[PDB]
């Protein structure tokens, strides 16, 4: 992948994981992207996410691990990612396991260049996330949830 190619504005449009809770209201995950910049060494999230009904930002930097294409990030626990398909102008797609307490679980996001993407990439991206074993009732259209879109 051409990382540089991924740099700007982002919106979270699906949301995934095998421990729900965590993309439930008040769960750790439920953050909406707004930007990535990348660096040399990293790359630099911006995120919303509600509090007790609330926008509030979130910002993150994410360190090149000696894993080739992994990057690793604290938030909750450590969490390592990878980009699993892109074509960098239209959709993302990101695959992060979370580590806390020597308990893991699997978080998988959908971003697009704009507020939402066509049933056919989200469709692809369910059947990515079934691949890893995150079923379709653990899968959230932010889209139809408060993303925080006013605060960006
Ligand atoms: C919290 C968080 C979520 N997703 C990515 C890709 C990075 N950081
Ligand atoms: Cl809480
Ligand atoms: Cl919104």
């Amino acid at each position: 992948l051409n990382v540089e190619k991924i740099n700007g504005e982002w919106f979270s449009i699906l949301l995934a994981s095998d421990k729900r809770e965590k993309i439930e209201e008040h769960g750790s995950m439920r953050v909406f992207v707004e930007h990535i910049h990348v660096l040399e060494n990293s790359l630099a999230f911006k995120f919303h996410t509600v509090i007790d009904g609330e926008c509030s930002e979130i910002f993150l930097v994410a360190d090149k691990t000696e894993k080739a294409g992994e990057y690793s990030v604290m938030y909750d626990g450590f969490n390592t990612f990878t980009i699993l398909k892109t074509d960098y102008d239209n959709y993302i797609m990101f695959h992060l396991i979370n580590e806390k307490d020597g308990k893991t679980f699997q978080l998988m996001e959908l971003y697009g260049r704009k507020a939402d993407l066509n049933s056919d990439i989200k469709e692809k991206f369910v059947k990515l996330c079934e691949e890893h074993g995150i079923i379709k009732e653990n899968i959230i259209d932010l889209t139809k949830t408060n993303r925080c879109l006013k605060a960006r």
